């Protein structure tokens, strides 16, 4: 698969992070991020990405060795780190056919994974709206820690 590019966005307190809700296939919340294009750099794809889907530019606020990089399904997805924006920012996407809602989520009262069925003898995992911001988290929790303290 093509490689994706975005950021992890958070407020000045460190709290909370900015997630975005999609449509159809993308119906849930997730950070914003895309598929890079044909001799595109990593940096230029995740602040166009983020620019198209929040109408907030951090090209000034990229930190190059800061951000979070995972393999899900042989697909590689990255999401530079970018503290300290103020949470009155006024966010706005290019075009509402692609971006329901925009919206900022407690770190701490996200989960980390998903529930199993046990309850039910069934194997697999119930439903959850935050399944695309998931897999993050906790690498998100373990960097804070190591970077701020
Ligand atoms: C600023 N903000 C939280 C939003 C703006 C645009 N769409 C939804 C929410």
């Amino acid at each position: 698969g093509v490689p994706t590019y975005g950021a992890i966005i958070l407020d000045e307190t460190l709290e909370n992070v900015l997630l975005v809700q999609g449509y159809l296939a993308k119906s849930g919340w997730g950070f914003p991020k895309g598929k890079v294009n044909k001799e595109e750099a990593p940096h230029d794809c995740a602040a166009r990405e983020v620019f198209e889907e929040t109408g907030f530019d951090i090209k000034d606020y990229i930190c190059k060795d800061d951000y979070i990089e995972l393999r899900i399904n042989d697909q590689l997805a990255r999401l530079y780190i970018i503290p300290g924006i103020p949470k009155d920012t006024k966010f706005n996407p290019k075009t509402r056919r692609e971006i329901r809602n925009i919206e900022w989520f407690s770190i701490e009262k996200l989960p980390c994974h998903r529930n199993d069925m046990t309850p039910k003898s069934k194997l697999g995992l119930a439903p959850n709206k935050f399944f695309m911001a998931i897999p993050f988290i906790r690498p998100l929790r373990d960097w804070l820690s190591r970077r701020f303290g």
